[PDB]
């Protein structure tokens, strides 16, 4: 448990003087993105923008991609295997769009240069177009990068974005990093230095996951300072599993081990909400955003170079703020009228000690990919982090299905169900 100021992540701590003082005077990048570096495709979103940065580049595009591995090859394959989920035609896409266009190559982002030989570094350092930086994939509690090897390895990309060329930087971000700020202060204008100067490190598992990304926030806002780097922060809700193509979960999140823990349960309460003034089920709202909307609009407003202001530093909220009465309760009738054997324990007291116990009855291997491991808490309490520079620029942009009106979807039944059909295929459920 110890305390982090901003002020004390300044690159000078991770970068040497000379690539500094040299980042300063360098002109700014080129808009044509033919060479894409993108770290975390192994992850979750990493493997919806592996997929839309194949199709937005050329046919003579780059897209290269690092992957913790014992070789190459072996990260390679390691990639590869995450789009082997039980759907064809996602395979077959994937292959398509990567043949003589992808190039994987074994490193651990947080390692000195990446963990790459120097002649790979330094090709990254003279080619590269374009840093897309998402979540990888860790399957283990507490299911993300602890603080330090983090902030080690956004520090290791910055030193590639300021080396030979400034290259503009896209940062995965999450809406966690406004938890310790009131939510007026909490704007995509806002610098983050400033509405969020000191942090706690190690204050709880829940809150490993926003202390790690504001780190990196810090740091590109001194990238911004240094040089006008272009950065594109991209702070996300919840990425939500869709129904594009079978078999794609993020194991590791809340919302995938909530709803097979309901399912093998088979327990939900009436609410997980206070209830409203007048004794009823609250309207609630959950922040959830299918991961091909997510991906599509980091790929189009991060590729915003020569439309990237003068400044150069663009923060975006990914969320869902719709006031559609769209929560977590609704998500349990859906499945309920579905058929699924979920009943609600109507007396709320009564369910939260019954699913509980409940979990610790399953069988291990169930037990692992419920939220017992994150509960080894009340109801909850209910438009406040804003999404205008966002929401804006998804209709300017046309970001989504309808190209006519475009604008943030909200969540619908099918994505819920989605997932117990994606857990059963995995043989959870």
């Amino acid at each position: 448990p110890t305390e982090v100021h901003a002020s004390d992540l300044t690159l000078d701590r991770f970068i040497d003087a000379d690539t500094l003082a040299t980042a300063v005077n360098l002109p700014g990048p080129s808009p044509e993105l033919r060479t894409v570096l993108l770290t975390g495709a192994t992850g979750f979103l990493g493997r919806y923008l592996v997929l839309e940065l194949l199709r937005r580049l050329d046919v003579d595009g780059r897209l290269i991609c690092l992957v913790r591995a014992e070789s190459d090859e072996d990260a390679r394959r390691r990639l590869e295997k995450t789009f082997d989920s039980g759907d064809p035609e996602l395979l077959r896409h994937f292959k398509e769009l990567a043949a003589d266009r992808l190039e994987v190559v074994a490193g651990d982002k947080s390692e000195p240069d990446l963990g790459l030989d120097q002649p790979m570094w330094r090709r990254l350092a003279e080619t590269v177009d374009l840093i897309v930086d998402s979540a990888a994939m860790v399957n283990a509690f507490p299911y993300h990068e602890l603080f330090g090897p983090n902030v080690a390895g956004t520090a290791e990309l910055i030193r590639i974005a300021l080396t030979t060329k400034l290259k503009p930087f896209t940062y995965v971000s999450t809406a966690d990093v406004g938890a310790a700020i009131e939510p007026s202060a909490f704007t995509e204008d806002a610098d983050i230095r400033v509405i969020s100067p000191t942090r706690t490190v190690d204050g709880g598992w829940a809150g490993g996951y926003g202390t790690s990304k504001w780190a990196g926030e810090v740091l590109l806002r001194e990238a911004n300072d240094l040089c006008a780097l272009p950065v594109a922060v991209f702070r996300c809700g919840m990425i939500l599993a869709d129904t594009s193509y079978a078999g794609q979960l993020n194991m590791s999140d809340w919302v995938t081990r909530m709803v097979l823990s309901l399912m093998a349960t088979g327990i939900a309460p009436r609410s997980f909400y206070e209830p409203d003034s007048e004794g009823n089920r609250q309207r609630a709202h959950f922040d959830g955003l299918p991961v091909t909307f997510v991906a599509e609009a980091i790929a189009v407003l991060g590729a915003r170079v020569a439309g990237s202001s003068l400044a150069g530093f663009a923060t975006y909220h990914v969320m869902n703020p719709h006031d559609d009465g769209i929560g977590l309760d609704e998500y349990v009738d859906w499945l309920i009228e579905a058929g699924y054997p979920i009943r609600r324990i109507d007396d709320f007291a009564e369910w939260l000690q019954r699913f509980e116990a409940s979990l610790g009855a399953l069988p291990d291997r169930q037990r692992r990919h419920s939220v017992l491991p994150m509960l080894l808490l009340q109801p909850l309490k209910p438009c406040s982090a804003p999404t205008d520079r966002f929401r804006a620029a998804v209709r300017a942009a046309k970001v989504g299905s309808d190209k006519d009106n475009p604008d943030i979807p909200h969540v619908s039944a099918p994505t819920i169900i989605n997932y117990v059909t994606n857990l059963q295929l995995l043989g959870l459920l």
